[PDB]
C-alpha cells in the first residue's frame, strides 16, 4: 500500500557523466556501455544530466538523445531519472515534458541557481515543474551551487505536491531532514559521497552518488548491510571508500569521474569547458586513492 | 585605450522590460534606455543579472542588445553580458554580440558547476579570443560559488582584449593593488561599496539603484572627482534607504517594482524571480520616498 519509492525510483544511482566523443560529440554508444556498466556492478537506478553528467554544457537536444540510448541500454532493469531543472521555469517545464514523452522513470530538480530567487519564487518554480508531467519528481537541495538552500518551510509546502515524492540533499542538515522525512514522508537520498552513511542513520532512502562511477559495487554492499542492520560492516565500507572522497574533494565530481573511468579502462571522453580533464599528475594522484579503495589494481 | 570613454563611469545593469504576457519589450527598453542616459548613465548593460539573463532566450538577448543600441548607442556605451557556465555557448553569444555593434562584453564567472580556476581561466581566455571587443571580468562568488582568484584575475589582465572587472567580490583593498600592478579597470558591482570602490581606484559603478537614483550616484562621482568626500558621503547615505529594500527583494525585484512608481511600468519578472506583494510595494515606496527618489 503506498508509493514505494525505493522500488520505483532506485535505492543505488549513479548521477552519470556524460561521455563525449573525441570531437566532444555526444557518444551515445558510450554512454550505454557505461550505464550497463554500472547497472552490472549495482546500481538500481541512474539520474542522467545531473551536475555531473555535465547539465550546463549539453544541449537539450543532446540531453534528450542521452537519455534515449540510456532506457534503451538499461531501462527494463533500472529506473532511468533525468535531470530537467534549470534556473529558467519556462525551460525546465518544457525539458521536464521532454524527459517525460522520452520515457524517463522520474525527474530531479535542482534548486534554480545563480539568481538566489526567494523561497515564494522556488515554491512558485517547483510546482510549476511538478505540474507539467507525471512524472515522480525530486527536488535537489545543493546550497554549495545554487546560492540559496530550499528551507526547511519550502520543502514542506513543497510536501504536499502528489508529484514531489522526495529530495536529492546536499544540504547536509541531517537533524531537519530526519524530522522532514518523519512529518512529510519524503525520501531522501544522499547527494554528497562523504554523508551516505550519516544520511542513512537518518532514513535516507539511498545514494544519488559520484563516487559510484568507481565503487558501485562497494556502495551497494554498503547499502546492503546497512539495510539488514550491520550498520558496523556499513562502517567499514564508508571507511574504506574514503580516499575516493578525498580525491572528490580535490577534483570535483566531473573531473574525478571521467578521469577514474578511464582508469578503470573505460574511456568516456572529458568534460566541456569551463570544466577540465585532470592533468597527468592528478591522474596519478587519483589512481593512489582508487588503489587504497579497492577500485583499481 | 580609454576604459571610462569606452566603457562609461556610470552604468545601469539594465533591467529586461517584459509586457503583461511576459515577452520581450523592446519599446519600452528602448524608452527606459533613453531615460536612464537621460539621468545621468553613460553607459548600459544589457543582460546582466539585473536584466535576467537567466530566463531569456539568446534571441531576446539580440533583440534587446539591437532596441537598446539604436535607443542610446549614439551618447552611451552598450555593454553586452555574453557569460554562461557555458565556454562554447558563451563563445557563441560573444560573436553573436560583436556582430549586432555592442560596445563591449560582461562575461560573468561560470556559476553553479565550479569549474577549477584552470578552467576559470581557459574559459575567460576563449571568450576573450572569441571577438576583438573589450571585455569585462565581472567576479560574483556570491552568485557562481566560485570567485575569480587574485591570481587568475593577474594571469588573464595579460589579455589584450579583458580591460576589467565587475567586482562584486568586496575585495577591496587586494582590488586596489590589482588596479595598481595591472591597471585593470574595476567597476563596483555593489551598490553597497560604491564610495569605498572609488576610493581604491575604481572607474565607476555597474549598478542596480542607478534604475531608481542614477542622478543622485553620477552627483557621488562627480564629487569624489573633485575629492568633495564629505558630499560623496552624504549622498551615499542619502540614497542608503534603497539598499534596505534591495536587502528585501533583490535587484530584479527591487528596479522592475521601483520603476513602476516612478511611473515607468516595465512589467514583472519572469519565474522563478517575483512581482513583489502589494505589502513589499508599500514597504518599497517608504524606502522610495525616504531615498527622494519618489514624490
Amino acid at each position: 500500500v503506498g508509493f514505494d519509492v525505493a522500488a520505483r525510483l532506485g535505492t543505488l544511482l549513479t548521477a552519470m557523466v556524460t561521455p563525449f566523443s573525441g570531437d566532444g560529440s555526444l557518444d551515445t554508444a558510450t554512454a550505454a556501455r557505461l550505464a550497463n556498466h554500472l547497472v552490472d556492478q549495482g546500481c538500481d537506478g541512474l539520474v542522467v544530466s545531473g551536475t555531473t553528467g555535465e547539465s550546463p554544457t549539453t544541449t537539450d537536444g543532446e540531453k534528450i538523445e542521452l537519455l534515449r540510448a540510456v532506457l534503451e541500454a538499461v531501462g527494463d532493469r533500472a529506473r532511468v531519472i533525468a535531470g530537467a531543472g534549470t534556473y529558467d521555469t519556462a525551460h525546465s517545464i518544457r525539458l521536464a515534458k521532454a524527459c517525460a514523452a522520452e520515457g524517463a522513470h522520474g525527474l530531479l530538480v535542482v534548486t534554480p541557481y545563480y539568481s538566489k530567487p526567494p523561497q515564494r519564487g522556488l515554491q512558485a518554480h517547483f510546482t510549476a515543474v511538478a505540474d507539467a508531467t507525471e512524472l515522480p519528481m525530486l527536488l535537489y537541495d545543493i546550497p554549495g551551487r545554487s546560492a540559496v538552500p530550499i528551507e526547511p518551510d519550502t520543502i514542506r509546502a513543497l510536501a504536499s505536491h502528489p508529484n514531489i515524492v522526495g529530495v536529492k540533499d546536499a544540504k547536509a542538515d541531517l537533524h531537519s531532514g530526519a524530522q522532514i522525512m518523519a512529518d512529510t514522508g519524503l525520501a531522501y537520498y544522499s547527494g554528497d559521497d562523504a554523508l551516505n552513511l550519516p544520511w542513512l542513520r537518518m532514513g535516507a532512502t539511498g545514494f544519488i552518488s559520484v563516487i559510484a562511477h568507481l565503487a558501485a559495487g562497494q556502495l551497494r554492499e554498503l547499502l546492503s548491510a546497512f539495510g539488514s542492520g550491520d550498520i558496523a560492516t556499513a562502517r567499514k565500507i564508508n571507511i574504506a571508500v574514503a580516499p575516493l572522497c578525498n580525491a572528490m574533494s580535490r577534483l570535483g565530481g566531473v573531473t574525478l569521474s571521467k578521469a577514474g573511468l578511464r582508469l578503470q579502462g573505460i574511456d568516456v571522453g572529458d568534460p566541456r569547458l569551463p570544466q577540465v580533464a585532470a592533468t597527468p599528475e592528478q591522474i596519478d594522484a587519483l589512481a593512489a586513492d582508487m588503489r587504497a579503495a579497492s577500485v583499481l589494481r
